[PDB]
């Protein structure tokens, strides 16, 4: 297709190895580039983290609201909201929007020890019927994004569906579902990426997420006016361990597929 084309001049341009899907909801077309070609998720991974939370605190009413303490041993790499919190509490609401919305790993830590480790989160995507999700370390070592290497990674397609299903869709209760939404809306890392290709009109909820390798991700969850919501996943990895981020290049892949 025409666009399939303009993904991989986009592609060849960049150096690099993009990996696309697009659902959109209005007929429940796809649109794939590299679609089942496994990338790694580098922080992408935390919206399934805060979704497995999510699922747990629907039979679990107050979980949301549990303390859980920040100490300075838990602190790694990345930490902007738990460190304003060592030796005090963070609820796993607020450290759940403090993994989504400014991609806190001390925060994503914290949400995969409460599911009882990567396998709890992975067991989460199986329960929704994602077969393809797979997290296998906690941060900071899930980005080492190796080239071949399957820890830590998911199709573009796979992704899609997940996250269709998670903020469009019914895997999750109703009040979990929109405060997953309203996570997303809120990210405050994502003005590069996907939302820097889409008409400023358009409502964006996404996820970025980045890594060794110049490994530079977006997933988003898209209201445009007046139109079907859409789904779009934007991968991209690089040859060099040391490669610069490419954030452009997702917006560029968001431009093209709004093209149509």
């Amino acid at each position: 297709s025409a666009v399939q084309q303009k993904l991989a001049a986009l592609e060849k341009s960049s150096g690099g190895r993009l990996g696309v899907a697009l659902i959109d909801t209005a007929d429940n077309t796809q649109v794939l580039y590299r679609g089942d070609e496994r990338f790694p998720m580098c922080s992408t991974s935390k919206v399934m983290a805060a979704a497995a939370v999510l699922k747990q605190s629907e039979t679990q009413k107050q979980l949301l609201n549990q303390p859980v303490e920040i100490k300075p041993a838990d602190l790694v790499n990345y930490n902007p909201i738990a460190e304003k919190h060592v030796n005090g509490t963070m609820t796993l609401a607020e450290l759940s929007a403090a993994a989504l919305q400014y991609s806190d790993n001390t925060a994503m830590n914290k949400l995969i020890a409460q599911l009882g480790g990567p396998g709890g989160v992975t067991a989460f995507a199986r329960a929704i019927g994602d077969e393809t999700f797979r997290l296998d370390r906690t941060e900071p070592t899930l980005n080492t994004a190796i080239p071949g290497d399957p820890r830590d990674t998911t199709t573009p397609r796979a992704m899609a569906q997940t996250l269709r299903q998670l903020t469009l869709g019914h895997a999750l209760g109703e009040t979990q579902r929109a405060q997953l939404v309203t996570w997303l809306k809120g990210n405050t890392t994502g003005a590069a990426s996907i939302r820097a290709g889409l008409p400023t009109s358009w409502t964006v909820g996404d996820k970025t997420g980045s890594g060794d390798y110049g490994t530079t991700n977006d997933i988003a969850v898209i209201w445009p006016q007046g139109r079907a919501p859409l789904v779009l996943v934007t991968y991209f990895t690089q040859p060099q361990q040391n490669a610069e981020s490419r954030r452009d290049v997702l917006a560029s892949a968001a431009r093209i597929i709004a093209e149509g």
